């Protein structure tokens, strides 16, 4: 035995415009813009919503994402469901990426990239493919230090 | 102020059920809480959690599987040309009636004009996809 999650980190939200999903969220279900961050190489703009002003150890966020571009992922996403925004992925928190993603290849699972990236702030990620997923796209991500 | 208490859970619709849950937990190391099955609806659900024991605000994934080709997941599943994926996000709300109220004060659409029954003894509702903008999003109250 042994828990590879601490817990759901967030659910990915794929739409047209952050900005407004995060106005949205605030005014009308009282949700709250923890973060923001604009990533002009990626084409990406991502905001993470959570239901309190002040994170608890497991509360999950919702993470905002919309194109700068029309080559982001986003937007090739967002095009391959002619414009529909929904649920783009789920991203599960890990405490050592490293030791997880190496259990996760012994047990079958197949990671996107070899190496972990950065990811939004200074979180170290991946991700498993779809398959893996069980069609269902799957992030692992890990928070500094 | 807050009118919601965390996600609840994120539903994940899947050809099978038991397949799915055995795969979470010897590939991921996920845990079983419970399972349930509705024959009138069709519907067997079965809840995942990281862990054993479920801290106060820990998000579980719902998944749900069709018990015959008539019910609402098998539809979904055919929706989707029989891929399975990600269905819904839940909400979890201290008092389901005085934020339902909030949400059409506010122009919200809600799918039952009244909280309907769903497992576990769970008061919940269902925002219109204009509403939630896209994704699913149902409201839930734990009955105590």
């Amino acid at each position: 035995n042994e828990d590879l999650f601490i817990c759901i980190d967030h659910v990915a939200y794929a739409c047209p415009d952050a900005d407004e999903a995060s106005k949205y969220y605030q005014e009308t279900f009282g949700w709250h813009e923890l973060h923001r961050e604009e990533n002009p190489e990626q084409g990406v703009v991502e905001i993470m919503m959570a239901p309190a002003a002040k994170l608890t150890e497991h509360m999950t966020q919702v993470q905002v994402m919309a194109p700068l571009n029309d080559e982001s992922t986003v937007a090739k996403w967002l095009a391959k469901h002619n414009g529909r925004a929904g649920l783009h992925h789920m991203a599960w928190r890990v405490d050592d990426i490293d030791a997880v993603s190496a259990t996760l290849r012994e047990r079958g699972v197949q990671l996107l990239y070899d190496e972990p990236k950065l990811g939004t702030g200074g979180n170290r990620i991946n991700f498993m493919h779809p398959k893996s997923g069980k069609g269902v796209l799957i992030e692992l991500t890990q928070y500094p230090k």
